[PDB]
């Protein structure tokens, strides 16, 4: 089933591939904005208990007499006039700090100091959504299309985001964040695969790196939009409309002809190849793509076949392990830069600006070393920066922050290498199912991150020890799965079993 011959008869690396890469990178930027805006639409302001002597009838002088030390969950039922020289719970409302953020979900639904474990839970739900999303968008994309799921996931992202921007109660907001996360999983996996299966190997790592840099630039776009737009409602709506645009233009993409011709469909694959030839101006071969030529090229995915198949069991388990390590470390480390600076937008900008050169260096490394050595190196670096950060004598001059940022760079490199490795490591029949299993593992790691952060009671170093031991062991396990370079993309189980 030789497809690179067809990608060369048709336009390879033509204007179609670059246009698709740009559009999908932009959509990924907006998707990262959706994912990372829980730091801005759910930011916790400086709150206190609504007291009769403050907000009814000096601030600093009249606040010390009406709120015990300022406590965010209790207030003096009756102020003690013998305090300038007997408490009560926060039953009068709340008063938030509306100077940095005009409004957020935390301030809107009073998720403070008694329901404080609802801001993380909501985030967890989002992660859970992506998990479930993969479980229903991985196999589905392997049965109905790489682009059909992408288009309907764009539409679902737009609709769910616009509905969450107008949620009247917290459960409705959580439900629509869950549905948005479902569509987010669909979009991420289908975008990665669709870029994987339309670019010739010459510039396949490059376009996958551009797609991954989509998230890196979305980390800065989040800060830009959240700086321009402060209210959580307007922020969510302004991030969700771009996905209405993405769904609108997503009908001009081409269904991945590798998947199309891999399955029993041939007229659809022929039409997509002819359209791609017409887009990038291939004159003679547009009509010389007759079904005779396609036959001369010589060309049910429900998570129940992938994880039990003799041909690929080490591949799936190790790839999902590396995905889990990436999710674990990345979502335990994204919020770990708070010690670098107090500013909140600068942290998002910093994450983007340290993932950009990390992914460029990973692209160079994998185009020089190879997928497996570079993945092992990136995971080992990301998992050993933490195990060395836990040994720093805490002078935080030029060692603590350096390791903290090298860990993030290694995590970004690991992600941009594991996307390529997982896409190239599985047959086109099970490519999206396996990438969906990887996304489920990554979201499971992200969910379990804060849960294992609770180990600080038994030891200040145990959470860091786990957060660094998982990537080290995953990278040392990423030296067992087979190398995938100068090998054509497998598009059936027999192709993998041939290797
Ligand atoms: O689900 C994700 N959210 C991100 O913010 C991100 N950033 C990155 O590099 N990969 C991912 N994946």
């Amino acid at each position: 089933m030789a497809f690179s011959e067809l990608l060369d008869l048709v336009g390879g690396l033509g204007r179609f591939q670059v246009l698709q890469t740009m559009a999908l990178m932009v959509s990924i930027m907006w998707l990262c904005t959706q994912s990372m805006l829980e730091n801005f639409s759910a930011a916790v302001p400086s709150h206190r208990c609504w007291a009769p002597l403050l907000d009814n009838s000096s601030p600093e002088a009249l606040l010390a007499i009406s709120i015990p030390p300022p406590h965010q969950c209790r207030r003096f039922r009756q102020p003690q006039w013998q305090l300038l020289d007997d408490t009560e719970p926060c039953v009068d409302g709340w008063v938030y700090d509306r100077s940095i953020f005009t409004s957020t979900i935390v301030a809107k639904w009073n998720l403070v100091c008694d329901s404080h474990a609802l801001k993380p839970m909501a985030q967890s739900i989002y992660l859970a959504g992506i998990l479930v999303g993969a479980a229903v968008c991985g196999p589905a994309s392997d049965r109905f299309g790489r682009r059909l799921v992408l288009t309907w996931s764009y539409l679902q992202m737009a609709v769910s985001g616009t509905a969450a921007a107008f949620a009247p109660t917290f459960p409705v907001y959580c439900l629509f964040r869950f549905l948005l996360a479902f569509a987010v999983a669909g979009v991420m996996m289908n975008t990665g695969t669709l870029l994987m299966e339309w670019t010739s190997a010459r510039a396949r790592p490059l376009v996958m790196t551009l797609n991954s840099l989509g998230f890196s630039f979305g980390h800065g776009l989040t800060a830009a939009v959240a700086y321009g737009v402060r209210d959580w409602t307007l922020l969510q709506l302004a991030v969700s409309v771009p996905f209405f645009l993405c769904f609108l233009y997503s009908w001009w993409l081409a269904e991945s002809a590798r998947w199309l011709l891999t399955t029993g469909r041939l007229d659809r694959g022929l039409q997509e190849l002819r359209r791609v030839a017409a887009i990038n101006g291939k004159r003679a071969v547009q009509d010389t793509l007759t079904p005779e030529v396609l036959l001369s090229a010589m060309r049910p995915a429900s998570l129940g076949t992938l994880l039990r198949t003799p041909g690929l069991r080490l591949r799936t388990c190790i790839s999902t392990l590396c995905w889990f390590a990436f999710g674990f470390t990345f979502f335990g480390l994204a919020l770990d830069l708070q010690a670098l600076g107090s500013n909140i937008f600068l942290l998002q900008v910093l994450i983007g600006v340290v993932d950009i050169p990390a992914k460029m260096g990973a692209l160079l490394l994998l185009s020089r070393l190879g997928r497996r050595p570079t993945l092992a190196a990136s995971l080992l670096l990301a998992g050993l920066c933490i195990l060395a950060n836990t040994l720093v004598p805490h002078e935080m001059g030029a060692l603590r922050s350096a390791l903290a940022v090298l860990g993030l760079g290694g995590v970004g490199a690991a992600f941009t290498c594991i996307t390529i490795y997982s896409s190239e490591l599985f047959p086109t029949v099970l490519r999206m199912t396996a990438v969906g299993l990887g996304q489920m593992a990554a979201r499971g790691g992200a969910i379990l991150g804060p849960l294992v952060r609770l180990l600080g009671v038994h030891g200040p170093w145990l959470p860091l020890l786990v957060y660094g031991t998982v990537p080290v062991l995953s990278g040392l396990a990423a030296l067992l799965l087979p190398e995938t370079q100068s090998l054509p993309l497998p598009d059936t189980i027999q192709d993998v079993q041939n290797q």
